C-alpha cells in the first residue's frame, strides 16, 4: 500500500507513470491521496499559493516544517516529499543536513533540493545517512533573480544516489534522454510526457487563479463538479500518458 | 557492575550476554533485579513510548530525558543509549557532542547506526573515552531509505575501536562470520544465535502488542506469572543458548 | 518593464546609461522608481545619512534587512540591490551566504559587497547559489578606516591592482561591478574588460551606469557636496524633478560632468 | 609570595616536592593555602565528592567556573588549577581554547586536561595563548567507562606541546620516576610512588571524610590531629620530607 | 586634526612622536584629547585599573565594546584603539574577525592583539577586511600566568624570537606594532626595521610614540608605580595639566627618561 522508493523504481521500471501534485494543508492531502496520486510535494511553491509573495526565496525552514506536520497528519500511503527551503541547505552539505533531518523529523519522507553539479555531494551525504533525495534540476526557481550541463548534473546526482530527479521546463527531447540515462526514477514539469512521472502545483491544475494557466499546465477543474475528481482526472491522464500533451511542451 | 571488560570476557568464553531495551526507571530496576546485562534506551522509544510510525522524530533530549530515568532505576546493568537520527551524522564532533549529553545523563555507552563512513566516528567518540555500540546491518533510521558491504561496515567499526558490534535483521550465517571475524562482541536481534549476545524490545518480548510476534521476536511472558519472571526466563533461555531459535532466524 | 540582470546587460551593450541611486524608505523607493530609477540601492550609507553615525561600520544585518523590506514594499519595477554590512560577510563565503539569504528573504533581488580578489570567491558562491551579487571595489567605504580616508584609486601601479579585482569578480560570475573613486581612465579601461555591465561614483562617465548615495543629491546636508557629487535638488522644482533631472542626466552621459571625475 | 609556573620549575630543579589538594571552596581553599598548599586543584572529582554522582563525567563547564570562582575568592598564594570537565574540550583544540578561557576568566591560573598523545596538540594550542596547561595521563577518571612506552610516549609529547605541569595518575612507581626524569616541567603524581615532583590527593580522602577503606594510596591525614588545619599541614610536611606517599 | 594611520605614518617618517594613553571613559577621553593625545586606547588593562581584577583576562568582549562607546562619546580627532580581549580572538582568524567588527561597531579605528608569529595570520585577516590592526609582541600581558609575571624581553637568544614577531606582523599589514617591556636597542632596531610605526612601554625613547595606563601616570594607585611609568600628575594640580605634560616629554624624547628604560 504505502509508497516507497523500491515502489517509484518498480514503476520506472514497468513503465507506469507516477503521479505527483504539491499539498501544503491536511485536508487537501488526505483527498489526492485518496484520489490516487501517489507522491506529496510539500513544495517551497506554498510561498506564493498559500503565502501569497512574489517569489519562494522568503519561505523559511520553519514554515516547510509547518506544512509538513499538516500534509503528514493527512497522508496515508502517499509518499511525503518536502522542498528544502532557500537558504536553508546551499551553506554546506553538513547545513543541507540539518535542515533536511527537520523535515523528515516533521513527517517527509524524503526531502527535495535544486542545484546541479554542485549539489551532488549533498544530494550523496544525505542519501548515504538515510535521507532519501529528490534533486531538482533545470529551472531551480530559488535561483529566479539570478543541453550537456543539464545532463551532467542528472548523471552526477544519480552516481551520488539521488533517490528521484526532477526536470523542471526542459526541452522533452532532452528529458527523454536523461529518464533513459539515469537508474533513477524521473519526475517532470514542462519536461514532456517521457518522463517516469508528472509534477504540478495543485492550485494552477485546479485552477485557483484568474487569467491563463502555465503553457505546461492543465487545468483538472474544469469538467468536473468536484476536487477529488479533478485530481482523479489528473492522475488518469497522468498514467494514460496524454497528460502532459503536445500543447503543454 | 558490567563493564566493557565483563562482556569481553563473556565473548572470550562463550556466556551471551542478555541486553533489553528499557525506557523508565521501575522496569530498568527490575530488568537489572532480573539478570539482564545490557539495558538499551533505545530510539525504539519513538514507536513504543511516543507512538510514532518511526524513530525518526527522537530528539536528543527525548534520549536524555528516558536515560536519566532509566539511570535512577539501573544497579548493576550497563546503560547503552541510542543516538537519535539527526544529532550525531553531521560530523564526528557533532556526535561527540549530543554522545556527551547521553554519558552525562548517565549512560556508560552510546549506539550509533551507519556502516563505514560512520567508524571515524566511532574513532573519534572510543578516543575520547566515550564507548561505542555500532548498530549495522538493518538501521531503522534510514527506513525511508550486500553481504560483503556488512562485512566492511563490522571490519571498520571494530578497526575503529568500536566496544560492540550489533547487528539487526542480518542473515544468521553471515551474523556468525561478522561474530567469528571481528574482536569485539556482538549483540544481535533478528541476527541469529551465533551472536555474543541477544537483544529484543522490552514491550515485544512481553507481548504489549495485539497481533502476531515478529518472526525474530520471543514472546516471554506467556508462561509466566509476572513481568519478573518473563525477563528471568529471556535471560535463562540467551545464557542457555536456546533463544533465538531456528524459528527466530532468517 | 521589469529591470532584471539581462535587462542591465542588454543596456550594456547597447551603451543606454543605467541610472542608480541610494533609497532606504518606501515612500522615496516608490517616487524614485516612478521618476525612472532602474536601480535602488539599499546601502549601508544608511549608516550615515539615516542613522547619523560617523561611518557605516556599525550598520547591522538586521538594519540592512529591515530597510530592505521598507524598501520593497514601494518599489516597482527598478531592481533592489542590498548591501551586505561591516562584519556580517567577510568571515567566510558560508557566512556570506546566510546574510545574502537573509537580505534575498527581505526583498533584495541583488546584494553588494566590498572587496577585491580576495572576495571573488564569495562572489562565486552566492552566485552559484542563485544571489545575484555586486561587486564594489576601489575605494571601499568599509574599510575607510584602513584607508585613512576617500583617496582616489587606481594611481600610478596600483592601476593593475584594480583590473584584477574587477577580472576576478567578473570571472567569478559577479552580475555587476561597482567602482567608487577609481582614475576616470581606468573605470573606462575596467568597463571595456569586463562582461558584467559596471556602475560607477567618482569613476568618471564610462561606467555603464551611475549611483548617488540620495541625500547627497537632494542637498539634504548642509555645506558643499563631495566633488563626484552634485546637488540635484539645487535648481529643481520638486524632489520628483530632481531624481527625474539625475537619470536624465546620466543618461545623456551629461553627470557626471567633468568637474566630477577624478 | 605568589605561587607562579617560575616557582614550580624552580622547585623541581632544586628537589622541593610541591604539594596540591582539591580544592572546591572557599573556606577550605583558604585554609589549604594558609597550611602552606601550593596548588589548588578544582578537579571535576567535585562531581563525587560534591555532587555525589558515580563519576565525573556529569560535570559541566558551568559547575567548573561556579567551583573555580569560589576557590579563588579564598586563595592568595596558591596557584588555581581548573579541570577542563568531560565533554566541554575534546571536540577540538578550539573549543578546549574557550573552555579554558572561561576557566581563567573564573579566577585559574592553569588548566588541566586528561589524555595522551592526541590531547598534545591542544596542550600546544593553549599554551602558545597564554593558558598554562597540566596534561593529565595514566588513568583518566573521564574514560572510565572505557603500555610503559605509551605513558612515556604521552608525557614526552605533552612536554614537547609545552605543558606546564605533567600529572600521572595510577602507575607504576618505576616508570612515575623515569617520566619525571625524562620532561622539562614538573610532575605531579597521586598513586604514582614518590619519585614525582610533587603529590595531589583528593581533599575529602586524605581527610577521610568517606566511609569505608581508605584507597590503597591515599593516606588519612586528619588522623591524629583535631584541627583541618593541622591535617593539612602534616600532609605539607611529609610531601616535602618524601615520606609520603609511602 | 583628525587622526588617521596615514598620519601616523607621516609622522613616523617625520619622527614626530606620537603620544597614547588608556581611556575608559567619555569625560577623560574628551580630556585628553583636548590635551593632544593622539591615539586612545581602551586597553583591557581597564580588568585591573577599573574593574579591580587581578588580570585582565576576564575582561569580556562586552566590557570592550562598552568601555569603546563610552570612549567614542568623549573623543573627537584623537584615534581609538580598542584591545580585543582574552579569549575572543585566539580561537581562529575568523573568530577575531567577528570581535574586531564588533569593536569597529562600538566607536573603535582600530584594534590591538596579543601574539607572535603565530597572530600574523589573524592581523593579515582583519587587515585585508578593512580593520586596522595593532600588533602587541614583547610582554603580553594575556599571557601572564604562562610568564609568570612581568619580565624584559628580547635578551639573548630571544631577541631574534621578538624581531621575528614584529617582521611577521609587519609582512601581514599591521598598521602598528606595540611593544611592552623590550630591551631599548632591540626596540629600536624594530623600530627601524619596520614598515609601520611603533609604540612602546617600557622599550626606551627610540619607539615611534609611547603608551602608558592613565591611571598609573596620574598615580591613582598606592605605592610606586613599574619602573618605565612616570606620575604625571605630580608638579600639576590639573588633569589637563598632567596630560599635557605627558604629550610634551613624549614630543620632547624626554619620556621615557634613562630611569624608565631597560
Ligand atoms: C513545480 C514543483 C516541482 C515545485 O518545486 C514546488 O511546488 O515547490
Ligand atoms: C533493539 C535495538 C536494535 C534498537 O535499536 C532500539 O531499541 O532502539
Ligand atoms: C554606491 C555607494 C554610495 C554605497 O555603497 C552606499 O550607498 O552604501
Ligand atoms: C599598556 C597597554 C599596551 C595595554 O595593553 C592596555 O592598557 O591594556
Ligand atoms: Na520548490
Ligand atoms: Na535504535
Ligand atoms: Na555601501
Ligand atoms: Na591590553
Amino acid at each position: 500500500s504505502l509508497i516507497t522508493v523500491n515502489t517509484l523504481q518498480k514503476m520506472k521500471a514497468a513503465g507506469e507513470k507516477i503521479a505527483m501534485l504539491t499539498a501544503y494543508e491536511s485536508s487537501f492531502a488526505a483527498l489526492m491521496d485518496d484520489a490516487g496520486v501517489e507522491m506529496l510535494l510539500v513544495g517551497d511553491s506554498l510561498g506564493m499559493a498559500v503565502q501569497g509573495r512574489k517569489s519562494t526565496l522568503p519561505v523559511s525552514l520553519r514554515d516547510m516544517c509547518y506544512h509538513t506536520e499538516c500534509v503528514a497528519r493527512g497522508a496515508k500511503n502517499a509518499m511525503i516529499v518536502s522542498d528544502l527551503p532557500f537558504g536553508a541547505y546551499q551553506q554546506s552539505k553538513e547545513q543541507a543536513f540539518a535542515a533536511a533531518a527537520e523535515l523528515m523529523a516533521a513527517g517527509a519522507h524524503m526531502v527535495k533540493l535544486e542545484g546541479g553539479v554542485w549539489m551532488a555531494e549533498t544530494t550523496e551525504f544525505l542519501q548515504m545517512r538515510g535521507i532519501p533525495v529528490c534533486a531538482h534540476i533545470g529551472l531551480t526557481p530559488q535561483s529566479v533573480f539570478a543541453a550537456q550541463a543539464l545532463l551532467n548534473d542528472a548523471k552526477a546526482h544519480d552516481d551520488a544516489g539521488a533517490a528521484v530527479v526532477l526536470m523542471e521546463c526542459v526541452l522533452a527531447e532532452l528529458a527523454k534522454k536523461v529518464t533513459e540515462t539515469v537508474s533513477c526514477p524521473t519526475i517532470g514539469i514542462g519536461a514532456g510526457a517521457d518522463c517516469d512521472g508528472q509534477v504540478l502545483v495543485m492550485h494552477d491544475m485546479l485552477g485557483i487563479f484568474p487569467g491563463k494557466t502555465a503553457k505546461f499546465v492543465k487545468n483538472f477543474m474544469q469538467g468536473h463538479d468536484s476536487v477529488q475528481a479533478a485530481v482523479r482526472a489528473y492522475v488518469a491522464e497522468v498514467k494514460a500518458k496524454t497528460f502532459p500533451a503536445a500543447e503543454h511542451i
